[PDB]
């Protein structure tokens, strides 16, 4: 059940009395606080029982997340699509022309595809952090039938630069269809 806990009356003066919790604890956090100290809550689980109501609101939480992952999903797709400019925006979320579908629900799942999609692609250079409701509003600007702009910036954040794998040369292709034996 529980896991172990440390015996009390522990040495406490060897550390600082203030240590480090609560509100100072979220310093570390990752760009949007509100995901890593969710995770937090899911802490108190190990202290909780699934009884606990603040627990549970940490999955209806991250479940939000879902949903701005779907929204901006089916943002990049009009915006891009429209312009047929689909490529850069699809690696970002996850689309590398791969088409899937899940009727069970993801939840956390969408906050890897977003922390991901800034390490590797931004639409706007990369200290701009991706939300669903700045993404829309950015749609509309896609609206104006400028979106060759985002690319110019997109690819900005992640130029071809030194460092990058080489694919090896000398691969064998597979024939796509038989051909007449010798």
């Amino acid at each position: 059940g529980n896991n172990p806990y440390s015996s009390f009356g522990a040495t406490l003066e060897r550390d600082d009395e203030k240590n480090l919790w609560s509100m100072p604890h979220d310093v570390s956090h990752t760009e949007a606080d509100d995901d890593r100290i969710l995770y937090n809550l899911i802490v108190i689980r190990n202290q909780q029982t699934k009884d606990s109501e603040e627990w549970q609101r940490l999955n209806y939480d991250i479940y939000t997340l879902r949903q701005i992952r779907r929204e901006v999903r089916n943002r990049w797709r009009r915006i891009l699509e429209d312009l047929g400019f689909q490529r850069e925006a699809d690696s970002l979320l996850s689309v590398t022309k791969l088409s899937t579908m899940s009727d069970s629900k993801n939840t956390r799942k969408a906050r890897e595809m977003l922390l991901k999609l800034a390490e590797e692609t931004s639409i706007f250079p990369a200290s701009w952090e991706l939300s669903e409701r700045y993404l829309l509003v950015v749609d509309r600007l896609i609206a104006l039938d400028a979106a060759e702009d985002f690319f110019k910036i997109a690819s900005q954040m992640y130029p071809k630069k030194p460092g990058v794998p080489c694919l090896v040369d000398g691969q064998r292709k597979l024939h796509c269809l038989p051909f007449p034996s010798p």
